[PDB]
């Protein structure tokens, strides 16, 4: 079947999903190729075609190195990118309920991938099964990754910084003009998305010329006031510079930088993004949001004090065990094929590997609040101290401390503790509830019954399912008679969801304790 | 019937049948003038155009050489001799085509090695079918002046300039410039690849301005131009130019007249004399080989690199486990390759004076020093093994890092491998190991031929190192696939990584035989 975009017509798919039928556009273009003369630059609109596109496969995925660190491992080639990379990639994916809706809220998904990597054609990214059981729309963007996305010398149009956030807002912008003519409504659209995707969803909050393109926001694993979600311009411009030397490229003006970088292959971007970082950790962004003077016209903490953001709902969260996945990309005495058991000095050699700039003072003071064991007999006490320590810094501390501050001007928030741990896991058990292994239950991966899930997480995958489609159309994350109701997450109680198969429960202030130090200790060391 | 219409006039061809599909493969294109009479020791002059039909249906003569009979009857040495006749009329290529036909193929051309005195485009080991067949590649190789009828140099002087067997090779990139579209190919996607004194070739293509719009990409297996046996001073060249007329009889009072006095002879007389121009020899000597012409090589070619003046691109370079070994059974007291050749310590000694006949003694004992600290004192074999090494890293490994180290501080991205695997069906002895020029049938597919006898674990490292060039090629990334694959990072001079290649684990390492090295870069030059 056919539907008329404002640039033209594309022709889309018929999916069989549960009995039913959803009607899938893969791979429709939202901006003109940013390639040669537009490497680095803002994307820029696209005008009409007079054929018809055919939007039926997923599209190019944006240009970026690949995790090869487990050849032939399940568990890193499954966010591998799987379609072919190419800078031309600015396309996106629309699936929508059969029969047609009329104003179905939509759904966008901004992938992550530490702003390095990603594609939104992921197998946990499939957005049928949520159209198909909740009849919402769902769409999907590819934005620039790494270097050619937030490469950044501020001030320049040339390669000013945030066009991968760009990208994402060019796709939004596409929907606000182009959804209704696919049974969507422009006026009730939520974005969500995990880990550099959720933090994007969290800046899409900040940017003003954001604000009209879209309702609510959700935030899984993520928020640009983790440390590793922007960089300052001082890191930036050193970034770039040391890009320049890295290709040939270093000139005495920015401009010929630049027209020089635009003349590299992009393997010879792409295979030097890593060097720029002296010391780098697991972590490490190369190359990722800054202070833009246009995206962000401020720093996001300052915007976010002063209460400068779209005033909207919010519903966030957080893993259990957030910091495992990156124990094995660099700390000594970790490995997916153990149980990974270290010593005392290996988790000292541990936080020197994800702190290297901190004060041998301040990585005892670590040390000291986290091993306080409650039972100190046992062996793999250090190895889970480590795993939550990366785990509170990145991604679990600061997603509390956002949503505190985000509620605190009169927004109704909505935070959730994610700890089902899957049943089909490729990673080890010591691992446990892994960054990015709530994502194929949001999706709805687990009602597909002749896939090896248990019958719990298909009941589980459904709630969180149901609960999420209603944050989107009604602003409040319910269910269904016997089912816990989900409080508002406020400043004074902090009053959050737990969410697993056994009993969901209503908790209060999640790991305080251990946050008490990321925020009111550790910035003084 | 199988016709293409290039510049010059048509070519017609023969159907191969590779592995159930088709090879179209033309034999013997002519892409210059034949070098005869009164064009000997001049560049090659550019072809007019003919008005037949060319048969491009075998290979043609090979370029005059001497031959190696060392050991009359032995394949070891022997599938190095040329295997067509010999002329002076040998500026032929030869171009393999995928069937069905392609539309934008990438190409790759080779250039053979063989000391810039020997070799032949035509070797069964340099059949270009495989590759065409199995990655849809133009496969494109030419034969080039060898020896002083290919590099013979009075400097400035057009009638014997020097470099002529690499304005030969440059003359076929031209060709395939301005004549492989008409086959299927893209001009626009040319990677050049080349062994040894192929591989010193290419490096010097990067090098010389007038190649650099030819081609797009380098490969370089065992060699490079800063390998101490690739260049020779301009005026080395020129006085090894005079001894060889003296030795003909062809001294004269001005060059011109010493020219005119070796065209005139023949060319067996010229191959018979160009061993005795040097004054002593090793079994590397390069008697007439590239020069500084002022012309191809506007300096010497440490100087452009270290200045940055070469080609931009991509490169991927790499060197065998056992690169010196087959040298000292063609020279070294107590080596034969029909027994193990175990040697003593003075053996050993003895085989340096034949490797570095014009080093001082202190010299020849700190090689030795660096080359004794034996891990298990006996070890019979410790001698043998230390002087293979110690050939090997001086004139191929070390050089090959060198160059790669230098050349990636430019900003391009290079790639490096380190060639383990012994061919099973390698006819030398075991004792010398991974040799020289023994990765090539691996490089151009001929294990993938299952009738052959290569074990099947040698078919799987074949299509994977055939599939590593071709992609390095097309892309400017040596990967085999996305998924279950050990990615193959860029040659960094802080890391120094590179991938290792054989049957039992292919890994990623660092600082190749940095500790050797060390030796040959910092203290060889002192003494
Ligand atoms: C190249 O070869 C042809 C003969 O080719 C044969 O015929 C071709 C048409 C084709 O079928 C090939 O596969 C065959 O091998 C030479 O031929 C001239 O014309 C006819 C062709 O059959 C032949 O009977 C004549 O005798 C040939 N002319 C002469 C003067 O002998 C052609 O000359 C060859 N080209 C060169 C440069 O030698
Ligand atoms: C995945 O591919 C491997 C190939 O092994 C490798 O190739 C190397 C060059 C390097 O890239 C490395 O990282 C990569 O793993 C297949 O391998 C092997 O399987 C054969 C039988 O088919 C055995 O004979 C080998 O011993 C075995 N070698 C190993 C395991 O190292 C493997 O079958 C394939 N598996 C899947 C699921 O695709
Ligand atoms: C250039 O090379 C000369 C080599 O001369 C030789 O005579 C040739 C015919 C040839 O057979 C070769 O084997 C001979 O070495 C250098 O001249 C040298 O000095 C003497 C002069 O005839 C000669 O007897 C010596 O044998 C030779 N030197 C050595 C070490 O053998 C000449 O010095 C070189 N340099 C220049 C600038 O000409
Ligand atoms: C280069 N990075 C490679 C990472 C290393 C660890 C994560 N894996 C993915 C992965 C594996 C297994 C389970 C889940 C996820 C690959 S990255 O570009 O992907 C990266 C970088 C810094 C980030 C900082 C904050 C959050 C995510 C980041 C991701
Ligand atoms: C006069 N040379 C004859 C050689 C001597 C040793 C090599 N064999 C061939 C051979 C045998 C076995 C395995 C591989 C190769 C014959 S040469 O002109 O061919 C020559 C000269 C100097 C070179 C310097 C660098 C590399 C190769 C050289 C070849
Ligand atoms: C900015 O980039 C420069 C360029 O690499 C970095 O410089 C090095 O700093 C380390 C110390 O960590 C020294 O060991 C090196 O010798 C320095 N190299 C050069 C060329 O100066 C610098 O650290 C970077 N700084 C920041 C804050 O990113
Ligand atoms: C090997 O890696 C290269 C990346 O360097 C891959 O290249 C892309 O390849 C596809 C062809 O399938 C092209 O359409 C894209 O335009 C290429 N893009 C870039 C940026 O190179 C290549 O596909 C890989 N091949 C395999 C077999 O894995
Ligand atoms: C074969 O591939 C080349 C690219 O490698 C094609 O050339 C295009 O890209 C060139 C970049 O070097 C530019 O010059 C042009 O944009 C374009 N060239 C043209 C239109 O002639 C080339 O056309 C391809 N030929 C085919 C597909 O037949
Ligand atoms: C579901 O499981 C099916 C049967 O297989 C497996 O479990 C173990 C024993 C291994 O053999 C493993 O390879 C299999 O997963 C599979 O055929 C099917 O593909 C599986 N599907 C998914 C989505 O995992
Ligand atoms: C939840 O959805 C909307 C929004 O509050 C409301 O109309 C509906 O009755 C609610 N249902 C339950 C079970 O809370
Ligand atoms: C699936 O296919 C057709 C193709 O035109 C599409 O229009 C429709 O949504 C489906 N067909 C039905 C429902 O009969
Ligand atoms: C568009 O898609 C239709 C679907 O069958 C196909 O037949 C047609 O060839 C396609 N054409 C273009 C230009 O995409
Ligand atoms: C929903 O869609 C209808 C479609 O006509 C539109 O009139 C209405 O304003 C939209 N807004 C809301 C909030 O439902
Ligand atoms: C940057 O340098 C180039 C070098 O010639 C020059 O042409 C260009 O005008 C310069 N731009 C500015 C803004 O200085
Ligand atoms: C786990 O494996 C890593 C890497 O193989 C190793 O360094 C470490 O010591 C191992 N630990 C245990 C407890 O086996
Ligand atoms: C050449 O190959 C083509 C394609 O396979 C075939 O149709 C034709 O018969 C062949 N011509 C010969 C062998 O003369
Ligand atoms: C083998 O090589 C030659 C044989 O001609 C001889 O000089 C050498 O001593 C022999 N070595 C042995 C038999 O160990
Ligand atoms: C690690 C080094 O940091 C510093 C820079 O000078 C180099 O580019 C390199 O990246």
């Amino acid at each position: 079947i056919i539907i008329a975009t404002k640039n033209g017509k594309v022709r889309g798919m018929n999916l069989t999903v549960f009995g039913g039928t959803v009607t899938a556009f893969l791979g429709i273009p939202y901006a003109q190729p940013p390639l040669g003369r537009l490497r680095f630059k803002k994307p820029q609109s696209l005008t009409k075609w007079s054929d018809i596109w055919n939007a039926t496969k997923y599209a190019n995925s944006c240009c970026q190195n690949i995790d090869q660190s487990f050849p032939g491992f399940h568990g890193s080639e499954m966010w591998n990118p799987n379609t072919d990379l190419s800078e031309d990639c600015l396309y996106l994916n629309v699936w929508i309920p059969a029969p047609k809706p009329k104003n179905a809220t939509v759904l966008i998904w901004i992938y992550g991938g530490g702003f390095q990597t990603g594609t939104s054609s992921l197998h946990v990214y499939d957005g049928k099964f949520l159209a198909r059981v909740e009849r919402v729309i769902v769409v999907s963007m590819n934005y620039r990754v790494g270097a050619l996305g937030f490469l950044a010398l501020p001030g320049n149009p040339e390669a000013p910084g945030n066009m991968g956030l760009f990208d994402q807002q060019l796709a939004l912008q596409w929907v606000q003009k182009n959804i209704a003519a696919f049974g969507g409504n422009p006026k009730s659209v939520t974005l969500f998305g995990e880990s550099a995707g959720a933090a994007s969803v969290s800046l899409h909050l900040l940017s003003p010329g954001s604000h009209s393109l879209f309702t609510r926001a959700i935030l899984q694993s993520g928020s640009f006031n983790a440390p590793w979600a922007v960089t300052s311009l001082y890191e930036a411009r050193n970034r770039t510079l040391n890009l320049a030397k890295l290709t040939g490229c270093s000139r005495e003006n920015e401009t010929e930088i630049i027209k020089c970088l635009r003349n590299k292959d992009p393997q010879e971007i792409l295979l030097n993004e890593a060097f720029v970082v002296p010391y780098g950790t697991p972590l490490s962004v190369n190359f990722g949001p800054t202070v833009d003077g246009d995206f962000l016209t401020d720093m996001p903490d300052i915007l976010l004090e002063l209460g400068q953001f779209k005033k909207t709902q919010i519903l966030v969260g957080v893993n259990k065990d957030e910091g495992t996945a990156f124990l094995v990309y660099g700390a000594p005495g970790f490995s997916k094929d153990n149980n990974s058991i270290i010593t005392r000095k290996e988790f000292q050699e541990g936080l020197k590997i994800f702190f290297p700039g901190v004060s041998e003072f301040g990585k005892e003071s670590i040390l000291f609040h986290y091993t306080d064991w409650v039972d100190d007999q046992r062996p793999e006490n250090y190895r889970e101290a480590l795993g939550d320590v990366v785990g509170d810094y990145n991604f679990i501390c600061p997603a509390l401390e956002f949503t505190k501050k985000f509620s605190e001007w009169g927004n109704n928030a909505f935070f959730y503790y994610f700890e089902h741990r899957s049943s089909k896991l490729p990673w080890p058990e010591w691992m446990g509830v892994m960054h990015g292994y709530e994502i194929e239950f949001v999706f709805g991966l687990p009602l597909e019954r002749r896939d090896n899930y248990t019958k719990a997480e298909e009941i589980l995958s459904r709630s969180i399912v149901k609960r999420w489609a209603n944050f989107a159309k009604y602003g409040n994350p319910n269910e269904t008679n016997n089912s816990t109701s989900w409080p508002v997450f406020k400043s004074t109680e902090q009053k959050y969801l737990t969410l697993n198969t056994e009993s969901t429960r209503i908790m209060t202030k999640l790991r305080a304790q251990q946050c008490r130090f990321w925020t009111s200790f550790f910035p003084k060391v």
